[PDB]
Parts: C-alpha cells; sequence; structure tokens
C-alpha cells in the first residue's frame, strides 16, 4: 500500500519539496550570489532526478533572473540562440537532408561488401560504418539507422538455421551473438560521437561555456583543432572496444571454447548466405542526381569548416575582414542551396533534346519543410540556451569567485592526481543522467577551480568534457542504450557487466592521451599562461 | 506545348533570373547602402513571389550580411530570438494547452446555448464566439476548431430535409446558407485577429519594429494600452461585416426575396432539431478539475498583463526596480507551472479518505511535451527574426536615410489623404500575398517617411499595421481563407464579390476611427513631438 505511493508519485514529491528545502540558503545569506546559488541547485537537482523534462527545465532562468537582481529579460533571452547554437542546428538539418533520399544506406551497404564474409569480419565493418556515421549524425537517429540490416541479416541466418537469434524456451533471452552485434552498434555510435564538434551536444555544449568565459584565450577550440586533437584517441580506443567485444562474446583467444566453435561454424556455409541476402537488400539502384548533389554539397561544407583559418594560408574570413564572419554562414548556406536546387533536371527536354516525356508538374526540390519541421529536435534550443544563460549569470552574480574560493584546498595533490580524479567523476555522475546536463553542472566549477589554483583550463576543460559522453553501463545512461535494450531485450545486469571493458580503455586512453599528444597540439598546457594570470588577478 | 512550361516551372525561373537581374544595383554604385537595397530587392520578391518557403526566405540575411559590411555574424544572431519573440511562442504553447482538455468546445457550445435558436441568431453568435477565441488564438487555427460544429448542424438540418447543403445537379456547388457560414467564420477569425499584439503575427510584427526603431519614443504599444485603441473599432466592424453578410446572402431586407423565404422556413421549424443537436454536443459531461486549472492560470497570466504598470497604482515591475522585466515571465511562468501542476488529485486517497481506487501509475501533467513538439509553428522564429535583422541592418547601413530623402515630395498633400492612400496601398499589397511579408516590407518605410517629413510616426504606422490584416477576396491572401474553400468547395468569384463589402467597412471604420478616437487614446498625434526631432535633426 503506502509503499508504492512512494513508487508511484515520487517525482511530484521532489518538485513539490526541493524548492521549499533550498530556501534557508537564499534566507539566510544576504547576497545575490546567494540567490544564484538556490537557484543552481534547484537546476541541478530537476536535471538529475528528471522530475520534470529537461526542455521545460530548460525554461527557469528566463523567470528568476530578472525577478533577481541578476540580469534583464532582453539580456537573458538573448543569451539564448547564439550564432553557435543556429551552427548546430542547421548542421541537424544538413544531417536530416543526408538522411532523405537515402545515401547512408548506400554507404553502409557499400563498406560491409568490401570488409569479409566471416562473421567476426562482419562485426568489424558494422563498428565502423557506425562510428563514421556517428561522427556527423546524433547517436540515437544513427543506432534507429543502422538496426534494421542487422536485423534482417539476423533473420535471414536464422532462416537458414546456422545460427539461432534467441535461446529456446518474460520475452526471449537473447543469445551471445546478438547481444555482440547490438551492443557494439550502440558503443560504437557513443564512442563515434565524440569525434566532432557536432557530432553530440555535449561538445558544443562545453566548447560554448569554455568560449564565452574566456574570450582572450589565446588557445581556441576551432573545428579543425578539435578535430585533429580528438580523432586518433577516438580512434584508438574504438579499436580497443571492438577487440574487447569480440574477446568477451566470440571467444577471440579461446579457441577450445564452444562460442569459439559457433563463431567457425558461421564461417563456413553462411557467409554466403549473408552475402546473398547483402546483394539483394543492396537493391537501390544506379546512382541518381539527387545523392550526387547532397554529397557535392556536404563535402563543399566541410571544406568550407577547414578553409576558414588555416595557418598554411589566408583563406576566407581573412580576405572578408570587414566584419567578423563564422562557421555559421557555411552552413545556412548549404541549407539555402538544398531549398533552391532542382531534384531531376528533367524539363531540359524543353529547351532541346526532346527525348522522354516532359515532366507532368513542379519538380520538387532537396528537401521540404515538411520533413525538417516533423523531424529537428527543438526542444535542445531551450536545454543548450538553459546552459549558457546559467553559465553566464553565476559569472555575473559572483557566485564563481565563491566557488573558486571555496575549493582552494585541492592545491596540494599533483596535477595527474586531479586528471585522474576529473575524468572517474565525471564519468560516475554521466552513468545515472543525461550528458547535457552533467556538462552543464560541472564545466563552470572546473573553470573556477582551474582559476583559483594556477592550471591551465583547457588541462582540466577538455577531458571532463570528452569523459562526459563515456556512458555505457545503464539504459538510462544514454538514449542508444534504451533504444538497444528495447530492439533486443537486453537484460540490464548483461549490459551492466558487459560495460566494464569500455570504460577502462576510455579512462586509460583519455589518460595518456591527453597527457602526451595534447601537448603536441598544445605547446603551452603544461605552463600558466599570462592571459590566464591576467584572469585570476582581476578575479 | 512551350505555353505550359511557364505554367510548371515559373518558380525556378524566378530564382535563377531575379538575383542575376537586380545585379547592377551592387555593381553601378559603390556604397554599402545599395548592397543593403539589392538585398531588400531580393528577398521582397521572394516574399511576394513565394517562390522559396517563407522560413527558407528569412534565413539569408545571416549568411548575406556577415559577408557584406552590415554586421557581424553574432549580431545578426541575436536579432533573431528577442524578448518580444519568447513571449509569443508562450503564447501560442498556453494556446495549445486551452486546446488540450477542450475548454473551448464547451465554451461555444455554451454560448450558442445562450444565444436564439433562429438561424439569424446562431449565426451571429457563431460569428461573436470566433472573434473572441481568434482574439486569443491564431487565426487558421480557429477556423479548424470552430467548422466543425457547423457542419454537423448542417448535416443534421439536410437529414430533416428542412434545407438543402448543396444545389441538386465537378464539386456540387453549395447553396446561399452555406456561403454565408462559412464565409462569416473565416472572416470573423481574420477580423478578430487585429483585437491583441497575441491574436496574429502581423501585430507583433510592426510593434517590434517600432520599438527597435524608435527607443526614446513617449508614447507606447504595451499590451493594455494596444487592446484600449483597437478593441471598440474591431467590435463595430465585426458588427457591420455582420450585418452586410445576412443582406447578401439571407434578404435581412427585403422580404419578397426567395432567400427571407427560406430563413422564414428555418425559423418555422427545425429549430428545436439544432437546439437537440446541440445539446447532443453539449453532453461532454461535467466539468474537470483539469479545466478549472487551466482556465484560473489563464485568467491570471491575463491579470498579469494589465497590472504590469498602471497608471492608477505602481504594481509590480515597479516594486522589482532593479531589472527591466518586460512583461516576459508570466507567459513562460504559465508555461511551467502548465507542467508541474497535476490533474487528477486522486493521490490523496492515500492520506485519508480512501474512498475510491488509488491511481495504478503516475498521474498525467495538464499538458506533455509530445502534444507541444508536434503543433508548434517553429518556422514563425525565423520568419519573425529575418524581419526584425532586416529592419536593423536597414537602419545601420544607411539605405534608411536615402529611400526618406527620396521620398520627401510627398510634403505638399494635407495629411488625411497620405492616411488613406497608406491604407488603400497596405490593402491591396496585403491582397495578394502573406501579411507577415506585407508587413515587414513596408512598416520601415513607413517610419522613414514619417521622420522625412514633419508627421508622428505611430499616425502613420497605426492604420497601416492593422490594415495589412484585411484580406478577404481572394484564396492566397490568407490561410483561413484557402481553408473554408477547401471545405465547403468555394468558387473564387463568389468569395470575391462576398468580400467586396468588408473591405470598404473596415477601411472606412479604420480611417473615422483613427481620425477621431486615436487622439482620445493617445493625446499628441496632431503635433511633432520633441523626440522625433531630435531623430529627424541627428538623422
Ligand atoms: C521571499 C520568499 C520567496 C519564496 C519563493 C518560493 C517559491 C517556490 C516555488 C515553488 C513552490 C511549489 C510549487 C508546487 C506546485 C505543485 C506541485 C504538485 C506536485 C504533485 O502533484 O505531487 C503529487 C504528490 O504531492 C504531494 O505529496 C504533496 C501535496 C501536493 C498538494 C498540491 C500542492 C499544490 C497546490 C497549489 C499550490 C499553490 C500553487 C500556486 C503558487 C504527486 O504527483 P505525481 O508524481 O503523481 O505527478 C507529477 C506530475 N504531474
Ligand atoms: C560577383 C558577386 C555576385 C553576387 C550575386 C550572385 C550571388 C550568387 C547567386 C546564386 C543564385 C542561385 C543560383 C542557382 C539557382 C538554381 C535554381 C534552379 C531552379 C530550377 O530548377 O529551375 C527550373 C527551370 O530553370 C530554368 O529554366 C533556369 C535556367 C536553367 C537552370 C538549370 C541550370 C543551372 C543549375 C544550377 C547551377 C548553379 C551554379 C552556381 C552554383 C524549374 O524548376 P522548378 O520550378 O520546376 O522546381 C524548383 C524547385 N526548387
Ligand atoms: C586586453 C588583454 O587582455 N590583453 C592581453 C595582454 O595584456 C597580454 O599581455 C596578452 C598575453 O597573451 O594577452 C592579451
Ligand atoms: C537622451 C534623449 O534623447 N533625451 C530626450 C530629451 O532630450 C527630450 O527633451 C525628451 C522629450 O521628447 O525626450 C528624451
Amino acid at each position: 500500500k503506502c509503499s508504492n505511493f512512494f513508487a508511484n508519485h515520487w517525482k511530484g514529491l521532489v518538485v513539490f519539496l526541493v524548492p521549499l528545502l533550498c530556501l534557508p540558503v537564499m534566507l539566510l545569506n544576504e547576497g545575490a550570489e546567494f540567490r544564484c546559488m538556490y537557484l543552481l541547485l534547484v537546476m541541478a537537482i530537476f536535471w538529475v532526478t528528471e522530475a520534470l523534462p529537461l526542455y521545460v527545465t530548460s525554461m527557469i532562468p528566463i523567470v528568476a533572473f530578472p525577478i533577481m537582481g541578476i540580469m534583464s529579460s532582453d539580456q537573458t533571452c538573448r543569451l539564448y540562440f547564439k550564432d553557435t547554437l543556429v551552427m548546430f542546428m542547421g548542421g541537424i538539418m544538413v544531417a536530416l537532408a543526408v538522411e532523405y533520399c537515402n545515401l547512408h544506406k548506400r554507404l553502409a551497404l557499400r563498406v560491409i561488401q568490401i570488409v569479409g564474409c566471416s562473421p567476426r569480419r562482419l562485426h568489424f565493418g558494422l563498428i565502423m560504418v557506425t562510428m563514421f556515421l556517428s561522427m556527423w549524425i546524433s547517436n540515437a537517429a544513427c543506432t534507429a539507422m543502422m538496426c534494421p540490416i542487422i536485423q534482417a541479416v539476423l533473420e535471414e541466418l536464422q532462416a537458414q538455421g546456422v545460427c539461432k537469434i534467441n535461446h529456446e524456451p518474460e520475452p526471449p533471452y537473447p543469445t551471445k551473438i546478438t547481444l555482440c552485434y547490438y551492443l557494439g552498434i550502440a558503443y560504437a555510435s557513443s564512442l563515434g560521437g565524440c569525434g566532432t564538434i557536432i557530432g553530440t551536444a555535449t561538445n558544443l555544449t562545453f566548447k560554448g561555456i569554455y568560449e564565452a568565459r574566456f574570450k582572450n584565450s589565446t588557445e581556441q577550440m576551432d573545428f579543425p583543432t578539435f578535430m585533429f586533437y580528438s580523432v586518433p584517441s577516438m580512434l584508438v580506443y574504438t579499436l580497443l572496444t571492438f577487440v574487447f567485444l569480440q574477446w568477451h562474446f566470440m571467444g577471440l583467444w579461446r579457441p577450445k571454447s564452444k562460442e569459439a566453435q559457433e563463431v567457425q561454424r558461421g564461417r563456413e556455409g553462411a557467409d554466403v548466405a549473408k552475402k546473398v541476402i547483402d546483394q539483394r537488400y543492396k537493391d537501390l539502384g544506379p546512382m541518381s542526381i539527387h545523392e550526387i548533389q547532397v554529397m557535392i554539397l556536404f563535402i563543399f561544407m566541410v571544406v568550407m569548416y577547414f578553409t576558414r583559418k588555416p595557418g598554411i594560408f589566408l583563406g576566407w574570413a581573412d580576405l572578408l575582414n570587414s566584419k567578423d564572419i563564422r562557421n555559421s554562414m557555411p552552413t545556412i548556406f548549404v541549407v539555402v542551396m538544398c531549398f533552391m536546387l532542382p531534384a531531376n533536371y528533367a524539363f531540359l527536354r524543353y529547351c532541346t533534346r526532346r527525348g522522354g516525356p516532359v515532366p507532368t508538374g513542379p519538380t520538387p526540390s532537396l528537401i521540404t519543410w515538411k520533413f525538417i519541421q516533423t523531424k529537428v529536435p527543438w526542444g535542445l534550443v531551450f536545454l543548450l540556451g538553459g546552459g549558457f544563460a546559467l553559465a553566464e549569470g553565476s559569472k555575473q552574480s559572483g557566485m564563481a569567485k565563491l566557488i573558486g574560493n571555496a575549493l582552494i584546498g585541492l592545491k596540494v595533490l599533483p596535477n595527474s592526481v586531479l586528471l585522474l580524479v576529473v575524468i572517474l567523476v565525471a564519468v560516475f555522475l554521466t552513468a545515472f543522467s543525461s550528458n547535457v546536463a552533467i556538462a552543464n553542472i560541472i564545466i563552470p566549477v572546473l573553470a573556477e577551480m582551474s582559476l583559483a589554483i594556477e592550471i591551465h583550463p583547457l588541462y582540466l576543460i577538455l577531458p571532463a568534457g570528452l569523459a562526459c559522453s563515456m556512458a555505457f553501463h545503464l539504459p538510462v545512461s544514454t538514449p542508444p542504450n534504451a533504444l538497444v535494450a528495447g530492439y533486443a531485450n537486453i537484460r540490464t545486469k548483461d549490459m551492466a557487466i558487459a560495460g566494464i571493458g569500455p570504460t577502462i580503455i576510455t579512462i586509460i586512453t583519455l589518460f595518456v592521451f591527453c597527457q602526451t599528444w595534447g601537448l603536441v597540439v598544445y605547446p603551452n598546457l603544461n605552463s600558466f599562461p599570462e592571459w590566464a594570470q591576467i584572469y585570476a588577478a582581476a578575479a
């Protein structure tokens, strides 16, 4: 009776009680920094617990700041919808354009065909394609995009009878092979998300917070530099994750294991079956002009990103130095070009070369607004903006200096220990909640702590920002885990056991690579730069 | 052959040719204001013609301005998503919450029950309810909300056989009664849109442009003052539109007319029939706590709008004088409170008075995020932002001074003829295209022309801003017209012949009321205020 009441209505209890319980923080102390602290506590608890939808919770600052003596209404709204957010939303639109007309399927099928027929080889190909696609597209999208192929091939293999998808006789228990495939897809999506700024929202969040906090910083997380910093480690731990997954389920190094016998059986007689099903499933047809135009536009957008400000040559931006151009212009330009261009080029028959029937109606464009309006996750605007506004208000109120003075005690420990504990704390926190919320909560605190001690802010911000995305244990940790658990009825215990490998691999790889190669990309990480001294002295 | 080629593919021809044709404007003159003028011409032609979707076209300034010397990328994105736009979007969300749980149906049915039984009385009540609903909600939404009731009552009457929906024998021709009802609903929605700032987008557009251009203006279009200025005229010409429709289709003043004889039959019988069917739709069950909570929240929001800064008493926004609240808090506050509050209060059986069964799951909130995400027209953000950015860029580049000096020749004519010609031009232009585009095009030009001559800007801005919404002649003019034409297969010729009336009525009413009662609400229209003199002298 009374026990299940907490089980059903705990969210309402949190919503009702937390604002009342946190009130003495405001009443006891007089400064406005304490009001900002009260707001921070309430919003952090709402994000972690998820009592309210994240998008709704992100709207609180609009109400809260003008009531208090923090910010005016117009400035708070200006903090939302920065140019960087426009770049991200345009990137989502271009990804939608790619998804439309089915370019992704052609790329995935071709790479799998290039990779070998053996079942171990098929797993390797699937992970690599997912990592490359998640590098530019949202993670949950990529998981949904990739699952049907493996589902179809597994069903065909079961039809031949070489392997069984489920245990023979409460949903049926999945076998080891399907667990391996699905978990590999989800993990590959999560790992590949970290490669690029537009790969996932968390990268955008901490990049934006760092840029807003320190305008005078001489080290920049622009698009090429971040990609240079991130790609090699991503490749290394993706490969190591693949090796660990093969060891855990396929019996890679144990020849006498019974699991290895199943792999050997799959090697002989199932290669032809999956090859036939893959060839038939690649029946899209000859490559149309639609896909060619979309691909050319995408490549042009990437090239525009890379050419904005290289050290080799001036490039654009330097030539157009009248005003400050940003990477927002290349994206929106691609979106507009996608809307203007046609899709068939069949109307040329009118002017000359009257071969074939003329079109009977208006030629469709590359994309339609109805598709965009129904698929874009518009709440990300409020979520990212709320993070930015909270950071800015915390800076202006002066509560950031209060935390900075509070945490000064950590100066005793050496830098490496700080790096390790920061990574561990970030992983532990992101295990239980959304990545973006954890990033918003922890990044400004790290910035202020790094200012209080004499440590370069990037040296702590980058590893933590990357580590916030590493979530593998529980279904609640990340949406791809929930989708994969739903598709194949994966029990939580098995996923929790399997998640041990990627966590250790990512932690070790991040530690070593940030210690070694970050100095190669950023020479001044070890020392304390001049502008950091100026900022700390002003603080 | 070649004749139909223009019919099929004219939009692509416009998109390809117009930028090439307007290019000599940029090449011949070296000023940056000429580049801004080229941009203005291109966007104006794209909006009027609708070669591209409006939302896509509004995205051009983000790409265009930083390339030229007009503005930086950061500021251009800041221009989008202002405070006022956030207020409007929150208002749309609250309207969606009202649509949820079906409060509007109860209100409309109750008012129709209050009004009498004769078809004239039913028509009058239906128009009044449509006007009141459109005062707070989008026009097309209200039309879709209201049509099914009249459809049902007409079908029931046809089943009884008192009147025929369509002419007896290509879609069937609707009879005069059906035309009257549907056209009345559409016209009522269009007319009631003008009552309030959040009623329609055009009001928001010109209010925002005026506020951005003149910060120092003493006269203000705040929420209560605008409503005071607008409501009485709205009532007068809504009533006059009702009388014209009754004379045109139901022979109100002519007893001998056959149409009057059909009305007499409708009064003699079947009034009890429509009353019975109306009661059947009224049986929605007793009013629930859900609706009561939503209604209380809505009333509280409106009261919060009025008490922001009244002349009678200080109110809020003066007690909290640390920052300018700027009327954004109430709307987002209501949106958040909609998610926070429950919907049943059936969980209290746990504590005491067990009574009925306890709930078996979490209690739903007043609204769900899925409903909001799928129904909000998100492209309005880009449309309004593009309008604001174009206005600001025109101000900064210096094109405004050029146009104002160009149009100085109109000083010869007296004030009244300027008012009349402005109203006529606004109506003629809005007849053929979207209202928001016309407002965006014409408002800044009016502001600059008003500065060039010694005329108070409001004197011309308000009548034109209201006149942009008056569109009845063609289905292209406004979405409600298209919906009504689709529902009842209305022919365009009949629609124009019917709409000839409300145009004249609205023009005369606006002229007289703006000349007479605007002085009562704003005392200083006739004179040229000091701040206007300062602005003109500086510019
Ligand atoms: C200078 C000083 C300034 C101080 C400023 C302070 C500002 C504070 C602002 C926030 C104040 C609290 C707001 C609470 C809103 C209502 C929350 C109700 C949640 C609820 O339904 O809880 C149920 C259990 O309630 C319980 O167990 C508790 C009993 C709840 C009874 C109803 C309470 C709300 C009644 C109206 C209060 C007044 C509102 C207007 C101010 C379970 O809900 P669930 O989990 O099943 O579903 C939840 C999703 N729907
Ligand atoms: C020095 C500074 C200068 C600054 C100012 C200039 C800046 C750049 C301006 C660029 C403007 C856009 C250029 C590309 C527009 C392409 C539009 C094509 C539209 C189209 O398909 O038109 C069809 C007929 O075209 C026709 O009959 C038109 C002629 C033939 C068009 C096809 C061949 C060209 C294809 C595009 C080449 C682009 C090259 C440059 C990137 C009918 O289409 P529809 O109406 O049935 O369907 C339309 C679905 N949206």
